[PDB]
């Protein structure tokens, strides 16, 4: 809850929060139009542009979650509640170490989190429901992430938590609760995998 719960912005084009920036929805609600579908299909744009070091709170992105939030590189996504995840909810284009913090997501066909660079990426805090992954890196990518996940409760995971085609990155966790998941980590080496 925030000073604008209760209101919702309604955009046509993506957010672009430029470095340094931190937007701070206050709770706002926001809903894309024209902008996509929430399908699986590529030809959506992202709710949000975060460049490097841009920062995004406590916003809900209702659906249709489109592109969902393209994170540039040493992001913070604090609160951040993807009310039905579109093609994928936050994906990291560029290097740099980025935080969801809070917040939840639901709804997702395939993955939540696509990690399409190295990174250090760490989700803390955070509920995600009827979902097919929760982190993808890129597939057959072998540079390296570093997944922390921290304080995670996962319900209906079809296919895994987290998937990697490198065998030099790496997944942490600790409090790490799923549900309904038949295969945790798909990593070259569950040798990638710790507990913290
Ligand atoms: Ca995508
Ligand atoms: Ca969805
Ligand atoms: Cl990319």
């Amino acid at each position: 809850v925030g000073t604008n719960t209760g209101g919702v912005l309604v955009i046509t084009d993506t957010i672009i929060v430029k470095s340094g920036q931190t937007y701070d929805g206050k709770g706002i609600k926001i809903i894309a139009q024209g902008m996509g579908d929430g399908s699986q299909s590529e030809n959506q744009k992202p709710i949000f542009k975060l460049e490097k070091g841009a920062n995004l709170k406590n916003v809900i992105i209702g659906a249709p979650g489109c592109d969902g939030i393209h994170c540039y590189g040493d992001n913070v996504v604090e609160n951040v509640v993807w009310e039905d995840v579109g093609a994928d909810a936050l994906t990291v284009k560029s290097e740099g170490v980025v935080e969801v913090i809070g917040g939840s997501a639901k709804e997702a066909a395939d993955k939540v989190f696509q990690l399409n660079a190295p990174c250090t990426f760490k989700v803390k805090n955070f509920t995600a429901t009827n979902i097919g992954k929760l982190v993808r890196q890129n597939g057959n990518t072998t540079f390296k992430v570093v997944i922390y996940l921290e304080d995670v409760t996962l319900n209906n995971v079809k296919s895994c938590v987290a998937k990697s085609d490198s065998p030099v990155s790496e997944l942490w966790y600790h409090n790490l609760n799923v549900n309904n998941c038949k295969t945790l980590f798909e990593f070259p080496s569950q040798s990638q995998i710790h507990q913290y």
